[PDB]
């Protein structure tokens, strides 16, 4: 696995901390992997297997990537590492995985997620055509966490300010259910906390009934679960769904 | 009662002359629940020692941590309509309220709602509170056919749209439409709000047609031609006393 060096830190917003990774270990990293996922490896005391955490490549340059960390409640190893790490420190990473961008063969676009998906949504918005139409709906912890995102003028940005994730999964789904319905062939991309993902998925299956080719949904974390516990819930739900 | 500072977190052009602004954030904490169709006051600060100007708007929709307010993009901009067009996500505004909501009386066999675009938000909310088997009319005066909206409503509450590009100082359009509707049989409830002169014409008509108790007969002037809201408040208070 690759060893990258911390060469910068940027407080993007109060709860979003961006780490730049590069150095000699970056050599050979595949080009143009923005929005692809990587795995951060955290060594464990007394265990040869690392703990692993999934993050998005927010930006990529010739010899560097940026990774954006939500400074979430209830630190885990990854959010602790992001706050504590110092320039010059190194971290092993695996990946990148396959990019899962929104389908561009569509007349309108609906993107939604919470702050764990804001990096990927940011990248997707830069890949939409300039004449694109639709919505990007993002749940953030505070108004200060709103970002000035690049986006097509007619893809309307909507921010939902929710200081604590809702186990009932309402805030994003309630906002989107109360937006006008989009007409034409659409593409949907959403990722957020597990319960909000299910609520959005249910709502959007009912509103638009889109094929899987144009309907990406993913749970990125779950309240009360560290990432290992989350992967199980997620696989069970994606199977129960697909079946 | 110190005003709440809310952040603009979304904008949606509902129709060409109806612009919906979503407001929320930390200033929303504690906001009373279930206040759709209640009024709020927007504050526009003035130069120097001057107290701010205040404008009255309706809570169109309410969610966990935000409200939507629908602005008519009316002829002859005032501070509120100019503000709605120019404001950007991230901007803030102070609000007062909510006031007491005045929903149509539900103890009735039929329902008649009427108003112009300043009343379309409250009428929309009222239509969602009626029982599904409700019978009657909702008659709305809009500036153009494009300002007609696909409102949720009981199937047997019939929507009627009056298309009038400029308000009538004699107050004829809504009244002439409603005077020619079949008369409803049974115990009724009426709710109407529009430009002052049309309000007077409708109140007179429906007092004569149905002569309902005040418990079941709501009328309100929401604005007046040639008057800013301060000038309007005086006329409205004088007319409410005469009654
Ligand atoms: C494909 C993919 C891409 C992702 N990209 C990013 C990214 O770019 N940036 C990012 O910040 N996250 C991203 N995530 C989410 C990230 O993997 C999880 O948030 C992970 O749980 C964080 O690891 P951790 O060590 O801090 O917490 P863990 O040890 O996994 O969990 C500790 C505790 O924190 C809670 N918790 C975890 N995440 C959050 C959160 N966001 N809000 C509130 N509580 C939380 C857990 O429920 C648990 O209680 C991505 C997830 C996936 C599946
Ligand atoms: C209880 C209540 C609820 C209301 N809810 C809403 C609401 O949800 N949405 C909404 O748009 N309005 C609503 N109104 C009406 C709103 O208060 C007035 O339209 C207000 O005058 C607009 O403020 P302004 O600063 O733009 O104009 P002002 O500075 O008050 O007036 C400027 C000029 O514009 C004219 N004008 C004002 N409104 C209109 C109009 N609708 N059409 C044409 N000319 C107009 C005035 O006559 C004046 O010449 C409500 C009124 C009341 C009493």
């Amino acid at each position: 696995p690759r060893e990258l060096t911390v060469i910068g830190k940027t407080q993007v917003t109060p709860h979003m901390l961006r780490i730049t990774l590069g150095g000699a270990g970056f050599a050979g990293f595949p080009a143009d992997q923005e929005s692809a996922y990587i795995k951060l490896l955290f060594p464990q005391q007394g265990d040869e297997r690392p703990l692993m955490r999934t993050y998005t490549i927010r930006q990529q340059r010739m010899n560097e990537i940026d990774v954006d960390f939500v400074l979430h409640d209830t630190d885990g190893p990854a959010s602790r590492w992001a706050k504590s790490t110092e320039i010059g420190d190194t971290i092993q990473i695996g990946g990148p995985g396959l990019k899962k961008l929104i389908n561009l063969n569509a007349e309108w676009f609906l993107l939604a997620g919470d702050m764990t998906a804001l990096p990927a949504i940011s990248v997707n918005l830069t890949q939409l055509p300039n004449n694109a139409v639709g919505y990007a709906v993002i749940e953030v912890l505070s108004e200060a966490d709103i970002q000035p995102l690049v986006h097509p003028r007619n893809v309307q940005l909507h921010w939902v300010i929710n200081p604590e994730a809702d186990p009932e999964g309402k805030p994003l789904a309630e906002r989107i259910a109360q937006l006008p319905k989009l007409e034409g062939q659409g593409a949907v991309w959403l990722a957020c906390e597990f319960s909000s993902m299910r609520a959005l998925r249910k709502l959007l299956k009912q509103t638009y009934d889109l094929p899987k080719s144009h309907f990406y949904t993913s749970s990125y974390w779950k309240i009360g679960c560290n990432e290992g516990e989350h992967k199980l819930v997620k696989q069970q739900d994606e199977q129960l769904e697909n079946n």
